[PDB]
């Protein structure tokens, strides 16, 4: 062709993509970087299989799909790009601030008394419903066309609240879940004199936690490209994983006598590849739990026959 190799263009593009992510701190486009590597690996195999016409047509098919609007989305489903989290991701550097939220119940239970004798009269228990919400956002999203969900246990140690929340590793968009839970207001202890009164004020409210964190863990990457690869060259089919992309880019740089880049260290800032199918990512995240464990305050003031407060005991909070 006596022109610039598109192969060299892709190799340099993956380098420039990873550098921008690491020099700006912004996340890399995981879809484009892995697909660009899959393309380079598949070509490095095709070039040695004695079909230069299909190899050149495989380059054309990849280029034209990139000129399309869908771009890397159309290729991602054709070669079956799959990224899934099979284990809980680690939550680190939890820093949260707490506040009280909306009222769940605010009222009183007025306990009179008329017996001529000292007593230990008691209120009764009741049960008020509420809904708690959990919202998370990933700062360094993988920028994928498909949603890649993960779980992580966020333990707000100093607040006795601990929940497993869901994240969206593909986009910075907020991921929200709402769940119905219930608080049982307890019966409260009160010692009363003849003719004295007891009031118990209930203040039950949602608790709100705003926090930052990191999210680290392994992701399984696989290519389901058996069908699309064989539409170009059918014989001598072999499956390909991230190991083959690392080998390809090493051998491409060796061909041009330049420093060998490590694909495993070319997947965006704070990220790296562990082996053929394990991508390790480390992204900042933010969370907001609205509801969680409700804050409950209960006070009791004893009034004598003249309506004067005798004693005031704290029962919750």
């Amino acid at each position: 062709p006596y022109a610039e190799s598109y192969i060299d263009t892709v190799q340099d593009r993956m380098k420039q993509r990873d550098r921008e992510s690491k020099l700006t701190g912004k996340p890399i486009n995981m879809q484009e970087q892995i697909i660009d590597g899959w393309f380079l690996a598949r070509f490095w195999i095709f070039k040695d299989q004695n079909n230069n016409h299909q190899t050149n047509r495989f380059i054309s098919w990849f280029k034209d799909n990139l000129a399309s609007s869908k771009g890397y989305d159309s290729i991602a489903e054709q070669m079956g790009l799959k990224i899934e989290a099979l284990n809980d991701m680690d939550v680190t550097n939890i820093d949260y601030t707490s506040k009280t939220g909306d009222t769940i119940y605010n009222g009183i239970s007025e306990l009179t008394n008329y017996t001529g004798t000292t007593q230990k009269m008691k209120t009764d228990s009741f049960q008020r419903d509420y809904t708690k919400s959990e919202s998370t956002s990933v700062t360094n999203g993988l920028q994928l066309g498909f949603k890649v969900a993960a779980k992580g246990v966020v333990a707000l140690a100093g607040a006795d609240f601990e929940t497993s929340v869901t994240y969206n590793l593909s986009s910075t968009t907020t991921e929200t879940n709402t769940i119905s839970d219930k608080f049982t207001v307890p019966s409260q202890e009160v010692t009363l004199s003849p003719g004295h009164k007891a009031v118990v004020k209930h203040d039950l409210r949602k608790m709100v936690y705003f926090g930052t964190q990191d999210l680290k863990g392994d992701l399984k990457v696989s290519f389901n490209d058996k069908e699309i690869v064989q539409k170009f060259i059918y014989p001598n089919y072999r499956s390909i994983d991230l190991s083959d992309i690392r080998k390809t880019m090493i051998e491409i740089d060796k061909w041009n006598h330049v420093n060998t880049i490590d694909f495993y260290q070319l997947v965006g800032v704070k990220n790296h590849i562990k082996n053929g199918d394990t991508l390790y990512i480390d992204t900042p995240a933010e969370f907001t739990f609205n509801g969680a464990n409700p804050y409950y305050r209960a006070t009791f003031t004893e009034y004598d026959e003249n309506g004067n407060p005798v004693q005031t005991k704290i029962l919750s909070g």
